């Protein structure tokens, strides 16, 4: 019996992948089934509520942040449990159905309609959030590139209910990044209890986490257009980018092989655990998250037509 | 530590609504956290178990339903884990999110394209689920509305459930109709415990399952356009009817008090409530049941627009 919606958030089941690995021992930590419906309730609730506590954030402040996805969803979510005002930055990419559901939960959405000269809308978004920092008093800049909380609240989430859980040694440890928040706080619980798991990354091609040359990139969720300050690369051990069709055929195959039905760094997740598989020994431990639910990815991942398109994309192999 | 994703249905969290009802104990169980996204698991789930323990349904059963909506997903996801085929009869009012959600998971769709002359598609749809059980051999049919293992779910579902942690005396379950499986289920348990629970049923108004007088509906969810053979009318003690305006303000509420984002029909469970405490004993204790979540309804209850429309449809209120 709970007071509020948040004491659901974490504890979140772990599945065995059988079908899919019948070779290795590869365990699923089930992110998506967050009460908000990703794993962006972690930090949104961890971030909050540390600023509440610590006098940084009061009913009068007003949070802000830069995000069209699964972030300012958690974030709306948990501001209006607690009573807070809300903007979230975001631009005229932003899916409707994020928009509305933003919106459902009593956020304010701050459009961008200036693109930079090449197109994109990256630099407006950064300027905005430092306009409203100017103008609006009492503000919180949730800062997610940035704030310790971030990786903290994945360090005492799903980092801490991993090592719980998964006693024996973990051989890998595998992530997909975007601000790197959750490969950083779960690798620093994991390693503490199994010092020799050796941690991967993934990415989305063309992602400039690691320095990859950018190219077009369709999947949100995985992957940035900048370094985030949170990540510390000393820490990573081995890097996969997985393109958009190959993410994809990963989620495609998940739903056929074991039922479960995940966003599109899940099945980047799964097509870069098939490259490791080639490499490592046979009946390894390997642990993974899958972060978000196959429903906003309908148009994406599950669309047959986008999916042609995006096999169409894959340059010379194509 | 999961075997499938099947281990993670069930033993829902239970949340007590003190913002929206402060004058009452009011506890909902959260059904739509279920790893399908709704409560329809559990009948999905236990429905297809059952066949396939009694020697009914094999791996060459071919499972058979007509539903448009959140069983056809359920059913969609169960019979994805077990390899079991699976056709759903729907009509062209289908919602392309959740035709696109039941054929991601590998489920066949049987669309009716014939109207009967007076423009539903319900008749149309009865017919066709006797022609696919007359030409599949080996098929299967759910008969949600008929199956005795509907309730038996609840029974053993949610009904178990909250009688386990609402050892407290339960003054008024509540809970929302169309097959009244789950009324009926969970009921039965309660009250071998709180014999004196008095049982409250939530209908869409123009729903025929009460002998209400149809009108056009919007909401899917609640309300029939049949009476569910699965009903025992003598074990409800109260019959509300709500429209499609009022659930849509019992759900924004309902995201407003507590920032739970939930379904039409827990919008309808809201309305009811607060009209059920205006008759009763304040202070009492109400168990309720949330069956699903708001992500489905952005193009209705959560649309402004939408909200309007309905609005002028409350006849001479309007
Ligand atoms: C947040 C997110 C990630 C990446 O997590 P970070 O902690 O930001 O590195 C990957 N997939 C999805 C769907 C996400 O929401
Ligand atoms: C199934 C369902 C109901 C009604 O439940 P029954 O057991 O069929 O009476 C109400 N709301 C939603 C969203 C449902 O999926
Ligand atoms: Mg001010
Ligand atoms: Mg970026
Ligand atoms: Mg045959
Ligand atoms: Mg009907």
């Amino acid at each position: 019996c709970h007071d509020s919606l948040l004491d659901s958030v974490g504890q979140t089941p772990m599945v065995q992948l059988h079908q899919l690995f019948p070779k290795h021992e590869v365990f699923a930590k089930l992110e998506y089934m967050n009460p908000g419906g990703s794993m962006k309730d972690r930090p949104a609730k961890y971030i909050i509520e540390h600023g509440i506590k610590h006098g940084l954030i009061t009913e009068n402040t007003h949070l802000i942040e830069s995000t069209s996805g699964n972030l300012g969803i958690a974030l709306a979510m948990i501001a209006k449990i607690k009573g807070l005002k809300l903007t979230c930055v975001v631009d005229p990419k932003i899916s409707p159905t994020n928009l509305k559901i933003i919106k459902s939960y009593g956020a304010n959405v701050e459009m961008v309609e200036e693109p930079d000269a090449h197109g994109g809308y990256l630099m407006t978004r950064i300027a905005k959030v430092q306009e409203l920092l100017a103008t609006i008093d009492d503000a919180y800049w949730i800062n997610q590139f940035a704030n310790e909380l971030n990786w903290q609240s994945h360090y005492h989430g799903a980092g801490t209910e991993i090592v719980e859980t998964i006693k024996q040694p973990i051989d890998y440890f595998v992530a997909p990044v975007s601000t790197t928040g959750s490969i950083m706080g779960m690798s620093r619980k994991i390693k503490e209890v199994h010092p020799n798991a050796q941690i991967v990354a993934v990415d989305a091609k063309g992602s400039v986490i690691f320095g990859d040359k950018p190219i077009n990139r369709e999947l949100p969720g995985i992957g940035a257009s900048r370094v985030p300050e949170i990540l510390n690369r000393s820490e990573i051990n081995q890097v996969i980018h997985v393109d958009d069709y190959q993410s994809a055929l990963g989620c495609r195959k998940l739903i056929d092989y074991e039922g479960i039905f995940a966003g599109g760094s899940t099945g980047s997740i799964i097509a870069a655990i098939e490259q490791l598989i080639t490499s490592i020994e046979e009946g390894a431990t390997i642990v993974t998250i899958l972060p978000d639910r196959g429903d906003r990815y309908l148009d994406l991942v599950y669309s047959d037509t986008w999916l042609e398109k995006m096999k169409s994309r894959q340059g010379v192999k194509s």
